[PDB]
């Protein structure tokens, strides 16, 4: 019942609080295809990203109502979760814009 509403090419990262540095999500360096999925049954949204080369899922995160999405630069956006900060380092400004527009839309309708 999940349907993709966008896809963007980005390096998915998480902030390692213990070592005070960004690290590749899933320990897997390289680019992912990152979607927002809309579950129409319960009007929920999630971020799901899979490595482009090997298809491993490296991020699967809820988008709750009120999520604060920080566009730090034209190609790096980030948001908080209880466990860690997530980051998307986009391949292009246009990838970043298409993803942010889909995120904005999800946040407006939640
Ligand atoms: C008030 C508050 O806690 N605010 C949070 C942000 C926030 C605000 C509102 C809602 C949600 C969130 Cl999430 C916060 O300040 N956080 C999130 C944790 C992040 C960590 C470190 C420092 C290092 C300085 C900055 C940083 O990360 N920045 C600069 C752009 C820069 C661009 C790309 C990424 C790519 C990986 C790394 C690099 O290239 O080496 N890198 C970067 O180096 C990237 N920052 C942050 O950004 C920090």
């Amino acid at each position: 019942s999940e349907q993709s509403i966008c896809q963007a090419r980005a390096a998915v990262m998480v902030y390692d609080d213990a070592n005070k540095k960004w690290v590749p999500a899933g320990g897997s360096t390289g680019f992912s295809r990152v979607h927002i999925y809309h579950h129409t049954g319960n009007n929920t949204f999630r971020v799901v990203g899979r490595k482009i080369q090997d298809h491993q899922v490296v991020i699967n995160c809820a988008i709750p109502k009120g999520l604060k999405y920080n566009q730090a630069t034209q190609t790096f956006h980030q948001w908080r979760d209880a466990r860690q900060v997530y980051g998307l380092n986009f391949g292009s400004k246009e990838d970043a814009n298409v993803f942010a527009s889909a995120m904005m839309h999800a946040l407006e309708v939640l």
